[PDB]
Formats: C-alpha cells, sequence, structure tokens
C-alpha cells in the first residue's frame, strides 16, 4: 500500500504545516501537524476542556462506530517549545492520503496548553519519530508509520515541504519526479528516539564550506533551524545590523536586509537553503526588526533541522531495519 497527502502551511510564514487525516467511521477529518520529532497522535476532541478549544475541529469518539476506549491508558506530553497536552486514548481507523491503519491509538486531549488553544488551524499532532518516545501509559503505543510499515510497498515516508506553498507527505514510495539529482542517504541514530543524523558541515552564502560534524534531528514539527552558536554567529555576522536579542529571544535582523543562503552538508552532498527561507518577518506587527530562521540550539541540548532546513530538500525517512535519512535537492 501507499498513501499521499498534501501538507499546507498554516500561515504566511510557514510556521507549521497541516495535513488532513481521516479518523473514525464515518470519517472525521482533522488537520494534523505531522511531527517527525515526536511519537504521539493526539487530537482535539469532544473530551477537551471546553475553554481550551477555540476554533479547532474536534474528534468525537462516540460518533465513530470503530472507536474503542483503550481502557486505562493515559498520555501526557511536553514539547521543546514549552507546550503540552494530555488525555486518554481510543483506538480507531486512521487514514492519511488513502493509506489506512486499523487499531491506531488516537490520543484524545482532555487538556491542552495555551499555544495549542491559540492556534485554531492545528487540530492535533501526528508523531513520526520512533515509537520508543510515545507517551501512552501503561502500554506504549505505536506511531501511524510503525503500524502502517509492514503493509507499505517500501518501509519509508517522505517529507516534501513547500516554501510559502503546499507540499506532500508520501508513505510507502519515493516519488522520483519530486526531486532533482540523486538522494544522498546518511546514517541515523535512534538512541534518543529521533531521526538523528550528522551533517558534514555548512557554508554561509557564497562562502567556503566548513567541514564539521553537526549532530541533529530532522524535525518537521519545529519551524526553525537550530544549530550551534558558532555556526549561527557565523551566519548572522554576514547580515548588517543582525544581533541576538535576549528580549525577543533570538537573532533579529533589519527587515530591509537581503539574507544570504545557508548550505548544510549531507555526506558529500549539499542542501542550499535560500536566504528568503530564513526570513520570519517582523517580530511584532509593523516592526522593522525581523526574526531570523536560523537560531542557536545552545540550551536546547540538541541541534534541530526544522522546517527551514527540511523544506529546502526532499527528505526520505527510511524505516528499514536499520533506519536512514535521505536528502535530495528539488
Ligand atoms: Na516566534
Amino acid at each position: 500500500s501507499t498513501g499521499s497527502a498534501t501538507t499546507t502551511p498554516i500561515d504566511s510564514l510557514d510556521d507549521a504545516y497541516i495535513t488532513p487525516v481521516q479518523i473514525g467511521t464515518p470519517a472525521q477529518t482533522l488537520n494534523l501537524d505531522f511531527d517527525t520529532g515526536s511519537s504521539d497522535l493526539w487530537v482535539f476532541s469532544s473530551e477537551t476542556t471546553a475553554s481550551e478549544v477555540d476554533g479547532q475541529t474536534i474528534y468525537t469518539p462516540s460518533k465513530s462506530t470503530t472507536a474503542k476506549l483503550l481502557s486505562g491508558a493515559t498520555w501526557s506530553i511536553s514539547y521543546g517549545d514549552g507546550s503540552s497536552s494530555s488525555g486518554d486514548v481510543y483506538t480507531d481507523t486512521v487514514s492519511v492520503g488513502g493509506l489506512t491503519v486499523t487499531g491506531q491509538a488516537v490520543e484524545s486531549a482532555k487538556k491542552v496548553s495555551s499555544s495549542f488553544t491559540e492556534d485554531s488551524t492545528i487540530d492535533g499532532l501526528l508523531g513520526l519519530a520512533f515509537s520508543t518516545l510515545n507517551t501512552v501509559s501503561p502500554t506504549q503505543q505505536k506511531t501511524f508509520f510503525d503500524n502502517a510499515k509492514a503493509s507499505l510497498d517500501s518501509p519509508v515516508f517522505t517529507a516534501d515541504l513547500g516554501y510559502h506553498a503546499p507540499g506532500t507527505y508520501n508513505f510507502g514510495f519515493i516519488d522520483t519526479t519530486a526531486y532533482t539529482g540523486s538522494i544522498t542517504y546518511t546514517a541515523v541514530s535512534t538512541k534518543q528516539g529521533f531521526w538523528e543524523w550528522t551533517s558534514t558541515g555548512y557554508a554561509v552564502g557564497s562562502g567556503t564550506f566548513k567541514s564539521t560534524s553537526i549532530d541533529g534531528i530532522a524535525d518537521t514539527g519545529t519551524t526553525l533551524l537550530y544549530l550551534p552558536a558558532t555556526v549561527v554567529s557565523a551566519y548572522w555576522a554576514q547580515v548588517s545590523g543582525a544581533k541576538s536579542s535576549s528580549s525577543v529571544g533570538g537573532y533579529v535582523f533589519p527587515c530591509s536586509a537581503t539574507l544570504p543562503s545557508f548550505t548544510f552538508g549531507v555526506g558529500s552532498a549539499r542542501i542550499v537553503i535560500p536566504g528568503d527561507y530564513i526570513d520570519f518577518g517582523p517580530i511584532s506587527t509593523g516592526s522593522s526588526s525581523c526574526f531570523g530562521g536560523i537560531q542557536s540550539s545552545a540550551g536546547i541540548g540538541i541541534n534541530i533541522f526544522g522546517d527551514v532546513a527540511l523544506k529546502a530538500a526532499f527528505v526520505v525517512f527510511n524505516g528499514a531495519t536499520t533506519p536512514t535519512l535521505g536528502f535530495a535537492s528539488k
């Protein structure tokens, strides 16, 4: 089997991407944030505290003839950005882009933190990191990909995120028309439950490539590119008037600037992030200070190849017995 779904930016900045997901029978379609940095499929629901719901579409298990309470199971998750959610668990039929899993754990939120409530466009998350991170207790649950894997034509999914445009998540096949050149594969460590890999270095603009190992995670659920402070300082030093602002919480730059590109290494290959991808716009409405898309990972404890990086590539998440990542230009 295969699945193919379009993923759409939630706003003009590509702050996140939503992908429609069919849950239950008859189908309830929710727009989920596919997150290769976590491993819980959780939704706004009929159980979510009413004051914590503001415009999201909810999953109502009592209206699904295939929903079953997973008795005793609870979940609770906290994300890198400080957001959180928790609740109880159903199993139900879940389909993405024509690919169907029966018996998927659908984590129904009883509580969500303010950032989720405030984002009317995201009805929940669909985690695509390794199932060892799933928070369900006392019986950990599998991701949608891990449940689909054995049925897929190839044990892979691909992320093809757009810049200010829709893109695609494919399950079970490589679309050879979706990228240029060849896919370069690179080793993955699953020891922290992430799609963790080692970039071979970087360049800033037309600058020389610096060969250096940068361990980090391929995380579709993180907006920005978070890299070591040395790398980030080297990038923003090339932008007149850029500075790290403790008050704003990262590097800002004059909105009048033209940003340089950023290149990262994948083995001997190179992925080029155009400068425009690194512009996250005014820090507040009407400000001439703009927020940078490349930020320090110092204090986060891991480097994160978030959407700013991934949307410059066609990315293969190879879930073979020994997982690997692939990157192609596009
Ligand atoms: Na922000």
